[PDB]
This record gives C-alpha cells, structure tokens and sequence, in this order.
C-alpha cells in the first residue's frame, strides 16, 4: 500500500479556538505564524470544505515547491480537517501522493490534543526518502507550535 507518518501532540490551548485558527483561518495563519512552512494560499475551488482545492505555496529555493493539494474531509464540529496532495510540482498523475489528516480534541486539563495523520502513496520503482519525510515532521511540529505560541503571546489582561 502507501506509506504512513501520523503523529499527535498536546496543547494548553483549547481545541475549539485552535481548530478555527488551524482550520477556518489555518491557510491564512500558515503563512503568518509559519513563514518557513507555507508562503501563501490560493483557493482554486471549494470553500475550504472537503474536496476544496487551493494553491498552497512553499517558501523554498528549488524549481518546484508549491502545489495544489485538495481537501480530504473537513469537520467544523468533530474537529476534523484532512487534505490530500494532488497537483504537486513533482507529482504529475497520482504517484508519490500524500493524504494528511488533522483532528483536534479538547481535554479536561486546560488544553486540548491534536492528532495529525499523514499518508504517502508511492508506485513504480520510486519511493519516499525519509528526507522529505523528516522535513515534513519538523515543519508539521513547527506549525502546531507556532499557533500554540501565538495564542499564549496574547494580551487581554494586565494583572
């Protein structure tokens, strides 16, 4: 079958406020609290729901870095936000594809828990060098930390 690279982490931020920011405004906060992950977003179709298509740009130097990527299954109620990769610079048809999945869940501890599942579809004699994989895990963790840091760097009260 394909490859899998799912992960999960905890956060003192609420799963609701964290979801909207990583889901409703995720594409807008990506290039804001993470200039090293996504440069900008260009919704081609869909309104951010499941199957939506948006041109995500990646801050890199190679010839191809951005990509189309289509949403998989969004859920503004069950805290579910998954998106697949389809028109990638390197991707031409459907080989070396990638299907991710994001799920946030608040816990009775003053925070919530996020679970990010990732998939890597390969074919022919090609494969997935951990490199691009190790770089995705480092960037994925920086995204969840970039948002948690922000919400914590807020200022609504003084004493």
């Amino acid at each position: 079958g394909v490859f899998n690279y799912e992960t999960e982490t905890t956060s003192v931020i609420p799963a609701a406020r964290l979801f909207k920011a990583f889901i409703l405004d995720g594409d807008n906060l990506f290039p804001k609290v993470a200039p090293q992950a996504i440069s900008s977003v260009e919704n081609i179709e869909g309104n951010g729901g499941p199957g939506t298509i948006k041109k995500i740009s990646f801050p890199e130097g190679f010839p191809f870095k951005y990509v189309k990527d289509r949403v998989d299954e969004v859920d503004h109620t069950n805290f579910k936000y998954n998106y697949s990769v389809i028109e990638g610079g390197p991707i031409g048809d459907t080989l070396e594809k990638i299907s991710n999945e994001i799920k946030i869940v608040a816990t009775p501890d003053g925070g919530s828990i996020l679970k990010i599942s990732n998939k890597y579809h390969t074919k022919g004699d090609h494969e997935v060098k951990a490199e691009q994989v190790k770089a995705s895990k480092e960037l994925g963790e920086t995204l969840l930390r970039a948002v948690e840091s922000y919400l914590l760097a807020h200022s609504d009260a003084y004493n």
